């Protein structure tokens, strides 16, 4: 019943724009939404996120996560690793890269979600959620060598899988952080299981 | 280590900005990103809500309820948490009920409310309260439920068994166009890692 009839850009950066959505609602009236988007897509999705689940034999499970101030916040954020998929790259591909480049883990495929949306009422910006885990035990994944590209600065911080949820909760209460949301519906879910 | 130096607005709409941010980075060198804010955040300590509504009847298994719209953004329809801006003044807890109730007719009772979480931190500044919310099916006010949207509000409701959740959205993404939200997907998929 719903669809797009036009957008108009308002404002292109190099990164981002803004936009002007012209819609129709479900009754036949005409209405305008102010959405936002990369300019950077081609592709599956602008990005992937990966949950790392780090596998240590005699250890408890963990989440590999990633701690990097975050401009548009003002400040840090504790997140699964992430970033852009490459033009030509699938989104395993990409996830296989970005959690090496962010933690140094090297880490096999588990599953790969379809394309989800980050902030639907804002954006159109979508990823690949990835779920990898770690042999933790491998030569490999001893020392873990991060490669951070060009301007890239993030610190790991692996938590338990059984208590993330009060594991995050204590460093925000600590650190003054922001945990992202969707490490935190994912924290959250592993409480209200069962 | 690193911090904002300055933040000059590029382009604002009536409820969307994109701005050119100039930070300081950890190895001393000045850089700049592009960042998009709301325009409508006042005292709040967060933009928004997103609310986990858990169904329980007795003699049923436990649903999630979930609402499904039409999203400019995106140009098409998303699955989500039943969700809204945060009216000044109102608390987190309150307009995570209000929306609830408007979305999606039910009456829930407070169970939890995260502290403010970050919906695409490389992107946006836009927070949210995640805030759990069981719902007791069984109360007569939550037998017949009656939407009450506002304004250019056209919402669908979409309760599915927690204990088959992922599967059920992969099953309803296998029978139409339509993005599940990645809060909603991280939810799913620890549902099922758990
Ligand atoms: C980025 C956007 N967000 C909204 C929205 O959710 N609003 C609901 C209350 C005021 C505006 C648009 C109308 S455009
Ligand atoms: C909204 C923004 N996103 C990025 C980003 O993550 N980029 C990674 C490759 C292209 C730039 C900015 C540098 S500004
Ligand atoms: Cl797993
Ligand atoms: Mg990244
Ligand atoms: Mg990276
Ligand atoms: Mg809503
Ligand atoms: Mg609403």
């Amino acid at each position: 019943k719903q669809y797009i009839i036009s957008e108009e850009l308002i404002s292109e950066g190099k990164w981002v724009k803004l936009e002007k959505t012209t819609y129709m609602d479900p009754t036949g009236k005409t209405r305008t939404w102010e959405s936002v988007k990369r300019t950077t897509r081609k592709q599956t999705a602008d990005g992937v996120a990966v949950i790392p689940v780090l596998q240590r034999t005699l250890h408890y499970e963990c989440i590999v996560l990633v701690k990097q101030f975050r401009p548009p916040m003002g400040g840090y954020c504790i997140e699964f690793p992430a970033g852009l998929i490459d033009d030509g790259e699938t989104p395993e591909a990409a996830a296989l890269r970005e959690l090496e480049e962010e933690t140094g883990y090297k880490g096999d495929i588990a599953e790969c979600s379809p394309a989800v949306c980050m902030d639907p009422g804002l954006s159109n910006c979508t990823i690949h959620i990835v779920t990898v885990t770690i042999n933790g035990d491998d030569a490999e994944n001893a020392r873990p060598k991060p490669k951070p590209g060009d301007g890239e600065f993030v610190e790991v911080i692996s938590l338990p899988k059984n208590d993330l949820l009060q594991r995050l909760d204590a460093l925000v209460a600590e650190e003054h952080l922001t945990v992202d949301a969707r490490v935190y519906s994912y924290a959250l879910a592993l409480k209200h299981a069962n």
